[PDB]
């Protein structure tokens, strides 16, 4: 089996799985839509209460999956647990990670076709101001890339440049993926890390310096970090908070289970999954929180940042943003900086996403590399269409998969390994070859606190919110589940495949 060279390549990698598009798109709009500092108490106390111990679960099943040979969720949990319903229920663990790398990846091409938009300078002209003037051309912008419907049909017409960039990073996606996990993944993510981290830092020293009639960067700063007691007790601000937890750490993905299979079986997850999160978590509240917020409340002052964050997801990031630049002297550069930011936070995080397809196929249906990685990929790049053309798909994948999936995928994982499996025999080990241990009041959280938490969040969700999602839905809905449905079934019967190969063998 492949292995990590490295260790600081193995954290790298593992960092630029959970640092990605959720710390510099999602936080900055579930924080502000949430109150800010009033978001922050919730999101803390899920990070130590889901974020970490799960970091932990999941590392530990990977590596003690890849000592067997197997790095996905369908082999490991039967191993787990020797049920042929602990391989249907380990099918998320594939079906998950491929339905958000195909509106993953798609959303990550945007930011390279911006990137090199701003780059060149073929980016709108803001009039020499009313706020609305200066927003409008680059929402035009937005809006004729990816193609959003100017009449009642709802269907996209992305811009022939849009589609090719699509091309273009699928195929970066698989120069990289196509070298292997070493020489491929690794090797990148020592690369792109530091990049990484020097763009957001000088981004977060430019907005700093921003100040206007409405306000300054500080006062985004505080808006971000003040306490509000008063959300205390919203059932919507804990959902919130604990889905962007899942989302930014890649937890529930399956994703972090598969990079831990090519950990070696006697080396440390303690401390490494520890310092992956660690990282993860200060590139999102230090470098993510203080770019978009504070420069939204500098140029349009608080109540108008948080009316902009509930407008959409996209709007801040991808309007507000750089119209707020454009007002700046080499505004446009900085723009194409904050788009090659997220260019490469997203790419280091779908490489991550696809490889635990490419891992079963190669470790279940014994495919070779190319041609694991070659087949992902026009899985991937076809099913994307329906994102691409179909208005509010990429909306509902996000839900199904990147929100309700990897909670209800999160309780599945920590049921099987903590409870099936055993709670001594996974805290034995979380614990084996580890540089440090994980303190013990963490084995009461993960057997008792962690799934009572899950389990109350899920029963709230489909009880006072899923209602309105499948009753006030447009029809066309009913198009992509029908088709993320069908994903599941067809990797249900891979599984069966892989099932009836290991029996003629
Ligand atoms: C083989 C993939 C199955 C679906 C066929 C998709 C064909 C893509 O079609 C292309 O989309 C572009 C973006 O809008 C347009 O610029 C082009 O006019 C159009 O040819
Ligand atoms: C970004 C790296 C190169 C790939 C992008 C080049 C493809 C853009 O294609 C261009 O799109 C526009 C459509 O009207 C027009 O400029 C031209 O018809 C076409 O050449
Ligand atoms: C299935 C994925 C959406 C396919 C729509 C992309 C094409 C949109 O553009 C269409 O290109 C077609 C040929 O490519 C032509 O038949 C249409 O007349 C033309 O409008
Ligand atoms: C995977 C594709 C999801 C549905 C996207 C359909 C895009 C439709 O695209 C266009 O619609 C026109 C009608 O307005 C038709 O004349 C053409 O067939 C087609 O080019
Ligand atoms: C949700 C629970 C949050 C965990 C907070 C970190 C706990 C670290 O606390 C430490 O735990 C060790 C147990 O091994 C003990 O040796 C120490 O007495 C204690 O200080
Ligand atoms: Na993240
Ligand atoms: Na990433």
């Amino acid at each position: 089996r492949e292995h990590w060279a490295t260790r600081l390549g193995l954290i790298l990698a593992m960092a630029g799985n959970a640092v990605g598009l959720g710390n510099f798109l999602r936080f900055p709009v579930q924080a502000a839509e949430n109150g800010g500092g009033a978001f922050m108490i919730p999101y803390i106390i899920a990070f130590l209460l889901v974020g970490i111990p799960l970091m932990w679960i999941e590392w530990a099943m990977g590596r003690y999956g890849g000592a067997q040979g197997h790095g996905t969720t369908p082999a490991i949990f039967y191993l787990l647990w020797r049920n042929r319903f602990a391989k249907i229920l380990g099918v998320f663990g594939l079906w998950i990670p491929l339905v958000v790398a195909i509106y993953y990846v798609y959303i990550e091409s945007w930011t390279l076709g911006f990137a090199i938009k701003f780059l060149v300078g073929l980016v709108p002209e803001p009039p020499p101001t009313d706020p609305d003037s200066i927003l409008r051309p680059f929402k035009e912008f937005l809006y004729s890339y990816i193609g959003v419907p100017k009449g009642d049909e709802p269907i996209l017409k992305p811009s022939l440049f849009a589609y090719i960039v699509f091309l273009i990073t699928m195929f970066i996606n698989v120069s990289i993926l196509i070298r292997g996990i070493s020489k491929g993944i690794e090797r990148f993510a020592k690369i792109a890390m530091p990049t990484l981290f020097i763009l957001a830092v000088f981004l977060v020293i430019r907005v700093f310096l921003l100040e206007t009639p409405n306000g300054t960067a500080a006062d985004g700063l505080n808006f971000l970090w003040t306490p509000d007691f008063e959300k205390l007790k919203d059932p919507g601000v804990w959902i919130a908070a604990v889905g962007q937890i899942f989302f930014t750490l890649s937890l529930g993905f399956g994703a972090i289970i598969t990079y831990a299979s090519y950990v070696r079986k006697d080396q440390d997850i303690v401390l490494s999954g520890l310092t992956a999160a660690t990282l993860n978590e200060k590139a999102e509240v230090i470098l993510g929180g203080s770019i978009s917020i504070p420069a939204a409340v500098a140029f349009f002052g608080v109540a108008n940042a948080v009316a902009i964050a509930k407008a959409g997801a996209f709007n801040l990031g991808f309007i507000t943003l750089p119209a707020i630049f454009s007002q700046t002297a080499g505004g446009t550069f900085l723009g194409f900086l904050w788009f090659f930011l997220l260019f490469f936070a997203g790419l280091t995080s779908s490489i991550a996403i696809m490889q635990p397809m490419i891992a079963f196929l190669e470790d279940e249906l014994k495919l070779s590399a190319k041609h694991a990685v070659l087949w992902t990929a026009a899985i991937v790049f076809f099913s994307a269409h329906l994102v691409m053309f179909l208005n509010k798909s990429l909306d509902e994948m996000d839900f199904w998969a990147g929100t309700i999936g990897v909670v209800f995928f999160g309780l599945t994982e920590l049921i099987i390994f903590f409870w099936i499996f055993g709670a001594d025999k996974a805290w034995e080990e979380i614990n084996r070859g580890g540089i440090i241990k994980v303190p013990r009041i963490y084995y009461y959280v993960m057997r008792y606190i962690t799934p009572a938490f899950l389990a109350v969040l899920l029963v709230v969700w489909a009880r006072e919110y899923i209602p309105k999602i499948m009753e006030e839905t447009h029809w066309t809905v009913w198009i992509t589940r029908f088709y993320i449905i069908g994903l599941f079934l067809f990797l249900t019967f891979l599984v069966f495949l892989a099932e009836r190969r290991r029996n003629h063998e």
